[PDB]
């Protein structure tokens, strides 16, 4: 049942989500980070000052070698690690078990981060990416392919320790407001969509939409900021900065090195500018916006004063929507119909003014004029 895969997902704020999992027989209890932005799925198998606990291939009788060696380095962070299959199951979702492939953590730069309580990461992306090869198969594949769990998952990230669902195989309807509002995914890779539309405060960014997806868009649950190439980030700064000219930054804000301060409940939230992404649909006519607001791409940071970090950093390797994005909205990756949806969180922050949404419909332009080859 879906109520009992409700809640399911935990964290700290700015250190990622995570699930728990188990893992051999008998099984191991390890929280294992969900990232939709790759596609595998490894444990640490080895002592680290950062963990608490680990993968012990030596105590599995289920555990099997494959006797090949896997390095996968992402934006920041890498690990390397052994491969092997494994019975696993997650007990707070479907009540099931898969033989799946896991590369076991034996040497990591970087990627762990200390006190996060999550000891693995679940690549929830396509085998395209997966490392070595694209014959890896990743979890979701494993779990679809050896079940009767629907070819289907969503996400509804709740931002302020921080909390969320992670619903497999449908759409739990208590989780959103409102309708969902569905983008096609591109290419099986990543979790790739197209930005048709950028507007921050109702003003068009006026750039070629082929900039907004500049190499990529992808949704990724792995990764905190929203990330934007160095060209729309350069223009979405220059509005947010000419828009907030009342109050006075340090030159590293922005390039979320500085923290910037106010009176306790004094937070000039009016003075920050919504930002509208707005996602092609799958019938272009139907397109749709997802509206931030400043609480998202201003995160908290810990003086009885509120600090805040800005959230949004360049990128080059194109647009990365992560949890900013995702936290007010309960986002629904529906691999069977190769699309995904976006519908307003239950769990979304309360501007006393403006609102977080998904709006619709909307005419765009489309692949053609949108997407980078
Ligand atoms: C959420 C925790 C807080 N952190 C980490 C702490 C600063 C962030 O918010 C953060 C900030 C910057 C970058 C990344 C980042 O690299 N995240 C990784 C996931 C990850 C999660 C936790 C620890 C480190 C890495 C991906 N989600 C990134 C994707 C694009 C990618 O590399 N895919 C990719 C790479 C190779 C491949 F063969 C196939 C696929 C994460």
């Amino acid at each position: 049942s879906f109520v009992e895969m409700v809640d399911n997902l935990r964290g700290k704020s700015g250190q990622g989500y995570y699930v728990e999992m188990t893992v051999g027989s008998p099984p191991q209890t390890l929280n294992i980070l969900v990232d939709t932005g790759s596609s595998n799925f490894a444990v640490g198998a080895a002592p680290h000052p950062f963990l608490h606990r680990y993968y012990q291939r030596q105590l599995s009788s289920t555990y099997r070698d494959l006797r090949k060696g896997v390095y996968v380095p992402y934006t920041q962070g890498k690990w390397e690690g052994e491969l092997g299959t494994d019975l696993v199951s997650i007990p707070h979702g479907p009540n099931v078990t898969v033989r799946a492939n896991i590369a076991a953590i034996t040497e990591s730069d970087k990627f762990f981060i200390n006190g996060s309580n999550w000891e693995g990461i679940l690549g929830l992306a396509y085998a395209e990416i997966a490392r070595p090869d694209d014959s890896l198969e990743p979890f979701f594949d494993s779990l679809v392919k050896q079940t009767h769990v629907p070819n289907l998952f969503s996400l509804q990230l709740c931002g302020a320790s921080v909390g969320g669902s992670m619903i497999i195989g449908g759409i739990d309807h208590s989780l959103y407001t409102g309708s969902l509002w569905y983008t096609p995914i591109r290419r099986e890779w990543y979790y790739e969509v197209i930005i048709v539309r950028v507007e921050i405060n109702g003003q068009d960014l006026k750039m070629d939409c082929k900039e907004y997806n500049y190499d990529k868009s992808i949704v990724d649950s792995g990764t905190t900021n929203l990330r934007l190439p160095k060209k729309v980030f350069e223009a979405a700064v220059k509005s947010i900065k000419a828009a907030s000219s009342t109050e006075k930054f340090p030159d590293g804000f922005w390039l979320g090195e500085q923290l910037v301060c106010w009176q306790a409940g004094t937070t000039p939230w009016n003075i920050f500018p919504v930002i509208s992404l707005y996602l092609m649909g799958e019938v272009t006519n139907q397109s749709f916006r997802i509206t931030i607001l400043p609480q998202q791409y201003l995160r908290p940071v810990e003086s009885q004063d509120d600090c805040y970090k800005f959230a949004i950093s360049q990128s080059s390797t194109g647009t990365v929507m992560g949890a900013v994005i995702m936290e007010g909205f309960y986002v629904v990756f529906d691999r069977a119909r190769k699309r995904i949806g976006f519908a307003v969180s239950a769990c979304h922050v309360h501007d006393e003014f403006r609102t977080a949404a998904v709006e619709g419909p909307f005419v765009t332009l489309d692949m053609e004029d949108c997407g980078y080859n």
